[PDB]
């Protein structure tokens, strides 16, 4: 069970695993150029859990030099329950941390109801009911 | 009324602007390291207006590959009304599009009753109301 870097070159293995995940939505920022611009702006920042060749977990992270974003959680359904998203957050938390990035967000559609309750479930994260979040239409 | 990309020489006339701003929250991330990292890291995304010499608006903005993210905005009481936070959007929008960033977002606290009005009143954004935020502690 090797966690490593997101790479390039992962790209097909990884929209592989985001398309057979239920609860993880495509859209077009997901595809190759997006990705490849994605991990050029954040290198080393989004991680993988590799074991006999196969994905099986990942956590897409970046910052835009005030906070980080995470995206696409993901561990497979083999191989739950056995701390892989807690350790690819650490791991991502800590290198934010290197690179200055003490706060980071996540965003979660209210129909999403096992994320919201992952999230929830996670101490060193809090749901924000200070907020509103305003988006480009 | 020139308006042009913020570097890190505006640092000082940037910080007085907000800190005699009511309504904009001083915080760690607006000292000059990291709004030295901010500035190389987003280059030209965030934009200030001035006029005789003096700042008289501002707006901060970035992205993380994926989505934009902007903040700190400014207009001087003596030159509200006259367009020059939606000069600025409009410019900031333009520049992260070109960068393939279509999609960017605002965080207001729910207390900032004005600031809420404002986002309200912008036709080309909308408050999120199937979302919901979570953050590091
Ligand atoms: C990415 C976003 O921003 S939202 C999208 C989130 N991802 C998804 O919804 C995709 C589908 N789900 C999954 O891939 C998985 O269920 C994951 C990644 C959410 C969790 O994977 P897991 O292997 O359970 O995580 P991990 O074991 O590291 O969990 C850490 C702790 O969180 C808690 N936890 C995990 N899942 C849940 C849940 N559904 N509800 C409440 N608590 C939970 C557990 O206490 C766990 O400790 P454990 O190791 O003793 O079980
Ligand atoms: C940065 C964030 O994410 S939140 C923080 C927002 N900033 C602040 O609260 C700081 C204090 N406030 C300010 O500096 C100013 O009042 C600003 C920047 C919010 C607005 O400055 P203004 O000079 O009104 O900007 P501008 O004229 O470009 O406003 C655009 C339009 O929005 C609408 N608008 C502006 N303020 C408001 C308001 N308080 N309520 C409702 N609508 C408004 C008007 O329709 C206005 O039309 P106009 O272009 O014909 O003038």
């Amino acid at each position: 069970m090797q966690l490593r870097s997101v790479i390039a070159a992962d790209h097909p293995a990884l929209f592989a695993l985001w398309s057979r995940t239920p609860g993880i939505r495509l859209r077009a920022e997901d595809a190759y150029p997006f990705f490849l611009a994605y991990l050029q702006r954040n290198p080393g920042l989004s991680l993988l859990v590799e074991t006999e060749g196969e994905v099986i977990a990942c956590l897409m992270a970046g910052h835009d030099g005030r906070r980080g974003y995470l995206q696409h959680l993901v561990v497979d359904p083999g191989y739950r329950g056995l701390g892989l998203a807690r350790r690819m957050l650490d791991e991502v938390l800590a290198r934010l941390a290197r690179e200055g990035i003490g706060k980071s967000h996540v965003f979660v559609l209210d129909a999403a109801e096992e994320a919201q309750a992952f999230w929830r479930a996670q101490s060193d994260w809090e749901r924000r009911k200070d907020i509103q979040v305003f988006s480009t239409r």
